[PDB]
């Protein structure tokens, strides 16, 4: 139901947003808030419709300046869920071309315009001072990698993972056979990014990304 804030940057939030969906008793989910100059801009909201609300809220209540965007990692519901909000409140939402397909055809939203220069499976885009990078299929075939060029701050999301739970999380419209070689794609298309940011608990360091597909292959 709820939402915390971890300041983790200069000019950068972290979301967390906790309910009892997944990781068995209260879960995890993480997007950032960025600031784009005035403007203002997300990756990812939370679990549902109102906790995309109150990270619009404790935004003006201490951000202030207004969103503009919000880019969506993949159609799954802890990565969708909460956008209904962001059209509400005039946002433009921005899910990778192969997201607006997959919400309709598994119980949820598509965003406004699709993104794409990135459909086809280690590609990026540009985006003010972020950068939305494709990976390839990997948590799902269109989960989204993003960082933020000078803050070392890396988002690979449902994707990377923390070395705290056992295994690889929720793991089910998606392919095993490339996720493996998906979790690299970021460790060099962000070279640098040693703030690593993940959508289930605290940012590890770039230990994580090879530990997962070392993992990966640990179930495989
Ligand atoms: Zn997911
Ligand atoms: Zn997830």
């Amino acid at each position: 139901g709820d939402l915390v804030f971890r300041q983790l940057a200069p000019n950068v939030w972290q979301h967390t947003s906790y309910l009892d969906m997944p990781g068995f008793g209260a879960v995890a989910s993480n997007g950032l808030i960025v600031r784009d100059g005035g403007r203002v801009l997300v990756v990812d909201t939370a679990w549902t419709d109102d906790q995309t609300a109150q990270i619009l809220n404790w935004i003006k209540q201490e951000i202030n300046l207004p969103v503009a965007l919000a880019v969506v990692t993949h159609a799954h519901q802890d990565k969708m869920g909460g956008m209904d909000a962001l059209h509400a409140a005039g946002i433009a939402t921005y899910a990778n071309a192969l997201s607006n397909q997959l919400a309709p055809q598994e119980g949820m939203v598509a965003a406004q315009h699709s993104l794409t220069f990135a459909a086809n499976p280690a590609t990026a885009p540009n985006f003010g001072p972020l950068k939305v990078f494709y990976p390839g299929p990997g948590h799902t075939s269109d989960n989204i990698t993003v960082g933020i060029d000078g803050t070392d701050i890396a988002f690979g999301g449902c994707l990377i993972k923390d070395s705290k739970a056992k295994s690889l999380g929720n793991l089910g419209d998606a392919d095993t056979e490339h996720y493996a070689a998906s979790a690299r794609a970021f460790g060099a298309a962000f070279p640098k990014a040693s703030m690593i940011v993940m959508s289930h608990s605290a940012p590890d360091s770039r230990a994580a990304i090879t530990h997962t597909a070392r993992m990966a292959d640990k179930l495989r």
